[PDB]
């Protein structure tokens, strides 16, 4: 049993020990931990992410990466916990402002942390593709460019690469997979599959199977929009559970 | 998602603050997020269960329960995490002792965070009774007087108590189900099943259906163990999932 409720005096605390090691100029433990708190408490926890951007984290995000460039567990935690607040829907239109997508798609390159700032990065741009040209506006970068840029960084990741996350479910990730709109979030959402249940079969292949991903996989290969590189790594996926079992 | 809490050593980063706050007598938010964060994190996942245990937490938890006895959110943050390592049966001979068996059974009439520390204590000791009166040692207090006070408990709680706490998966509790080792446990399993399908039918009925829970409270209104309460308990959850 578990429980995802929001709770603003969490994430308040968790904002000001933030804002305190700013003011110190100081990444230490308290702040690595501080942005760690705020991802575990935005794990599958809208109202914990919504609680985030109204109390301005995104300032304190910024102010961060401006203030610690080279900090790469510090990146790699705030960028998860932007993950999370990607998943959200309702939120997403927050995050589509010229000053945030300009960091989203500079990070696509980041090498902090093995792959995970930059994964991340490509998650957060992948939710925000999915909801199509028009949700982007005037942000600049233009949107082609951007999605030239995720394709760049999902084909230089390992496939097989150690990897520091956890998820509990894969359904942020599956609901990329049956549309069209944008391939490179359903390409992005089939590597972060495959990756998992190459490295880590013993926990992903169950989890995929018992989240209904085969159906889906397949449907991929059928897929006009689906780039063929996308179905080479969902045949590969589906080997891998079906060889689980 | 997450990081990777074995990778991160983050179960023992959790208790290292729970310690630290312990000892400057300190129960503030994060206190509460350390307890919170470690009930998230042993959800169906054994391994951070025994690092629990492993690393001393039962001392925490006892030594938190002493200093902050009126603490409501961390008892039911800490009650949650004992309920996940009692999901393990190779964890529960840990958990044996007139100590921990004591607390358990006191815990059945907090009123912290309206029902959920005496529900989630009395879950601790369903699964604890399921294992038999072999492995209740000479424990005391005895046997059966905490399974007195489990009837109680479970008939003092509102069924349509909107709740704290929520399942991925009902397959702990369903196991509870097919056996007549200890009704009570299976009363508190009929009960938890029938106070959230009546309560969030959307989202547990549909699940309840799909893990076999159908066959398993059909059997038991044939059961000659289960009580009469528990047998039309487990009509009504069939009755409410069939017009689901």
């Amino acid at each position: 049993g578990f429980l995802h409720v929001g709770k603003m005096g969490f994430v308040v605390t968790m904002l000001k020990l933030i804002q305190k090691k700013l003011l110190d100029k100081t990444c230490d433990q308290v702040m690595e931990f501080s942005w760690s708190a705020l991802w575990n408490i935005t794990d599958e926890t809208p109202d914990n992410c919504e609680m985030f951007l109204n109390f301005n984290g995104m300032k304190l995000f910024l102010d961060c990466l401006k203030e610690f460039p080279e900090k790469q567990e510090l990146h790699r935690n705030m960028l998860g916990l932007l993950g999370n607040v990607a998943e959200v829907k309702e939120l997403r239109p927050q995050l589509m402002t010229s000053q945030f997508i300009s960091v989203f798609s500079n990070l696509l390159e980041s090498k902090a942390d093995g792959i995970e700032v930059s994964y991340n990065a490509c998650g957060v741009l992948s939710h925000i593709m999915f909801d199509g040209p028009e949700a982007w506006g005037v942000c600049e970068p233009q949107r082609e460019e951007v999605e030239e840029r995720m394709w760049a960084a999902i084909q230089s990741w390992d496939i097989n690469s150690r990897r520091n996350i956890n998820y509990r479910s894969f359904e942020p990730i599956l609901r990329l997979l049956p549309q069209g709109i944008s391939p490179v979030s359903q390409h992005w959402a089939t590597w972060a599959l495959y990756n998992l249940v190459s490295v880590y079969p013993d926990k992903y292949c169950p989890l995929l199977i018992k989240e209904g991903g085969m159906p889906l996989l397949r449907d991929i290969i059928k897929m006009a929009t689906a780039r063929q590189e996308t179905k080479e790594m969902a045949r590969k996926v589906i080997e891998h559970c079906s060889n689980f079992k």
